């Protein structure tokens, strides 16, 4: 039961999840009913999770909570458009999967936690803040009356929290590189197979690189203004690298601002267009990315004069 | 008790309340007891639904605590100098309707809301902001120990919440126009009369836009740095609007910040000096209020360079 | 057990604590033990007390909780490189008195608070916000499971309060003037003595001021990010002033930014370079403050183009 004007433009890959953060939890409900069904969970347990997330989501320009609910509503407009493609338990689990897909953020990458020496880089070797964010997500399942998969089966509650793993994991973008170049060879050969499960982990991965990077996908008035927030957080970690008495990449260093044009430039060329290309290729039901971001391109190259 | 710079600054229309939130509730309690008496409201009922007050307010540029007990003040100084025309239960109820009427706030305008197509819009069609702002002075009101009418009849009850209901409406902008334009008239006329209710609510309502926009009639240095906090709030929903596939107004534009001195130039011209003007007509005391809402207005046309 | 960088970088003056305020405490407790020792304190009671001191500190750009924190590292470097030269009651006592030297500060000077008449400026003639500093520490150690000196005897307790509060009050920038003259004699005659408690309190004062202005011995792009901070407090000042009818020095004046590199270059001058030189004549293993508070001159001088 959501507004008229949310209930129709919900279904577009391109939707805005507004301001109204009291009206973010509702907006997610709705979507795990439409795409999952309704005794896919119980209600009270749900909202109870939902709350606890939204509470271990940290006010950090970029990836917060809302980043969290626009992810998970780009997947919800990749699964109701290949509806027929999963089962129920990696719906509901992917949905879930990716409102955690930051849980406890700071703002800061990998590469300065390693820098820094912080006790997680120590703990987590590689992958560092996703693997934190999975544990997160554990400890809040954990919690009482918070297994809203209480009802699943040990065998399929194992099954879907080894979902959630892989996908939080892909959302680090140092693996993609090596997913999308593998999944672009498959697709070619003929020899890339969904009844896989080797296979079908690749696709899940990069089906959640897409979401993560939703915002390309967006129209252009909310892309360009999506994109204050992001390097908000970069200039901001370049701040503290110059604090370890080192010299920062470009991207992070605030003092290279008019470069920010051309750098968004060469990231989609790089890096958006090859991924949502790829994920047209094997899921064509999700060329609207591909389209919107191509547009988004345009307007960059338009920014350069 | 307030401090001797406060107590004898406090009487000045043009009297800013600093920037010291603790020190915000003893300042409202003080004028309470200056204008109604110190026996009109229990001690410890009042400061139970003051913190209760505070606490529904958001953190909103413009629209926040700070705003409520500002617009507070500027009615106290108007009951002050006018001490002779109302009863205690208007002015009890008066001072208790300005501090709640933006409560809960967003810091949205209502045609936003409308075209967000909110749960609120649907549930106002007409004033919706301020339709909800009385809502949530009721939903305080029956919290238990927050009742400071407990005391009233509940003859006298009723009467003061469609003082406060009455008041709270007019604070939206969009009435203001056709309120003054019947004020002016009957005013001309002679036919307006303070002992018709009709005309009574008309001129209460009157009040209440100018306490709204006593920004104006603050010194040049208040006025100038209040304004940040206001256009914060605009430029906000010209982003949002344009989230919306929506060109908003230039007044909600960022990129149309240059022009804001003549803006604001239009604005006094066209909303505020007719306001300020009407109501010193009607009363005389108030116009210390348009005197420095025109030292405001010079200072605009020194701007344009 | 802090990381292998932070072990080995926290022995360094110009240290940094990086943005990861859980960690914050951390790095605390480790630097009571390796300066003062373990069974110093309880540990519980002591992570009690730190807790309760971080929830009074107000998020204030500069005079904040990271301040607190910061000030106390230097005073830690300073202990552990004039290790002999004081007890333990004057290193547990001198560690706790930096991090509470600025508890529930709002980021205005003692000068806002007499022209605005604050309450406090009635209850403290002099030293209106140090006053209200110590104030707050001895009601947090008057707090149950807080009093982290229950082990110490009254008369060794009432010794360390005075020395929390000698210290605390020293961090008044208007007192270091005449305690800096003073020492800079007695150092000159050789009258100067460490085991005269008069001497020896003036000192210790001007211990603490090195501590309080230790961001300008910090690296020079530490020493850059963190004047931010600074001018958005004193500006912020200014604007309050101004909401007086009172034109604030230029120091608060944010039209006067470009000034910004002269009015650093002026106060090195004036004030920073006597104190760290003063102080390492009287302690020469403090000289590392000394020589980063040059190089951060000699940056200030090649800003101005
Ligand atoms: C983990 C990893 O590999 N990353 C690299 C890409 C980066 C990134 N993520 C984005 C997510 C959403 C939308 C845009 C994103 N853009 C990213 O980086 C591109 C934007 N960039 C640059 C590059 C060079 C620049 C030089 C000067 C000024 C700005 C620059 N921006 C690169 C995130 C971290
Ligand atoms: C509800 C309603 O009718 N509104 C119209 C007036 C508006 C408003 N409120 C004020 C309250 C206090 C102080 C000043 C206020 N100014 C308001 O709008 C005026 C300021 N404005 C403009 C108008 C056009 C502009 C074009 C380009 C750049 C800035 C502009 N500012 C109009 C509030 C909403
Ligand atoms: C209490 C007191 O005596 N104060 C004077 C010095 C001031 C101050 N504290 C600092 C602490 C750490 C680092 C730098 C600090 N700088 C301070 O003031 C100097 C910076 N200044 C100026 C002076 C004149 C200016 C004129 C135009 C624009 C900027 C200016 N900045 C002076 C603090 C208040
Ligand atoms: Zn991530
Ligand atoms: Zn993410
Ligand atoms: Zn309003
Ligand atoms: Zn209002
Ligand atoms: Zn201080
Ligand atoms: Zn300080």
């Amino acid at each position: 039961t959501l507004p008229v004007r949310l209930c129709k433009e919900i279904e577009l890959f391109h939707f805005d999840i507004g301001p109204f953060e009291n009206m973010w939890p509702g907006i997610f409900v709705y979507m795990v009913h439409r795409s999952c069904g309704t005794s896919c969970f119980e209600l009270e347990k749900l909202c109870r999770f939902i709350m606890s997330v939204k509470k271990n989501y940290r006010r950090v320009p970029y990836h917060n909570w809302k980043h969290a609910v626009t992810v998970a509503h780009c997947m919800y407009a990749i699964l109701q458009n290949n509806h027929t493609l999963f089962t129920d338990l990696e719906r509901k689990g992917l949905l879930i999967a990716c409102l955690c897909h930051d849980l406890d953020h700071r703002g800061f990458s990998n590469s300065y936690l390693q820098k820094f020496d912080h006790p997680l880089a120590a703990l987590y070797s590689t992958s560092t803040m996703e693997q934190h964010h999975f544990s997160q997500t554990v400890s809040i399942l954990q919690l009482e009356g918070h297994n809203i998969f209480s009802t699943l089966s040990s065998s399929e509650y194992e099954q879907v929290l080894e979902i959630i793993r892989k996908a939080i994991i892909a959302t680090d973008l140092a693996l993609y590189f090596g997913n999308r170049k593998q999944l672009e060879e498959m697709y070619q050969t003929g020899s890339l197979n969904l009844n896989n499960q080797s296979h079908r982990d690749r696709v899940i991965g990069l089906m959640m690189t897409a979401c993560d990077l939703c915002s390309v996908t967006k129209l252009w008035p909310v892309t360009k203004l999506t994109a204050n927030d992001i390097y908000a957080e970069f200039w901001a970690e370049g701040d503290e690298m110059k604090k370890l008495g080192i010299q920062p990449i470009p991207m992070m260093d605030r003092d290279k601002k008019d470069e920010v044009p051309q750098g968004q430039l060469g990231f989609y060329n790089a890096v958006a267009i090859p991924c949502y290309t790829t994920l047209t290729q094997i899921l064509p039901p999700t060329e609207p990315l591909l389209k919107a971001c191509r547009d988004n391109l345009s307007q960059w190259e338009k920014v350069i004069r």
